[PDB]
């Protein structure tokens, strides 16, 4: 089974491209990564940083997360990231989604032992 750690990977991680990110990125990633296949995941966030930089991240500045728990973590470095919004006219099974890149301090809620990312909180 997949694990929470695992999970976040799926659905956050992309170090593969640099930035970039084409217009159609997150029509392909979206769905690529299986974020579409129940419903369209309304907004999801890829990270373009190595693995072990983002898992680093759970040893940095801790922040409050947004629903109040204690266990999320902002990046000291601003990272390379897109922003993936399900567009207004996106309907389901063929989700759309506006695609972003920006480069931005992420915030990540980190679980277990190993200390890993397994939410991704928020970008700022």
């Amino acid at each position: 089974k997949e694990t929470a750690a695992a999970k976040f990977e799926r659905q956050h991680m992309d170090s593969s491209t640099s930035a970039a990110s084409s217009s159609n990125y997150c029509n392909q990633m979206m769905k690529s990564r299986n974020l579409t296949k129940d419903r369209c995941k309304p907004v999801n966030t890829f990270v373009h940083e190595s693995l072990a930089d983002v898992q680093a991240v759970c040893s940095q500045k801790n922040v409050a997360c947004k629903n109040g728990q204690t266990n999320c973590y902002q990046s000291y470095s601003t990272m390379s990231i897109t922003d993936c919004r399900e567009t207004g006219s996106s309907k389901y099974p063929n989700c759309a989604y506006k695609t972003t890149q920006a480069n931005k301090h992420i915030i990540v809620a980190c679980e277990g032992n190993p200390y890993v990312p397994v939410h991704f909180d928020a970008s700022v």
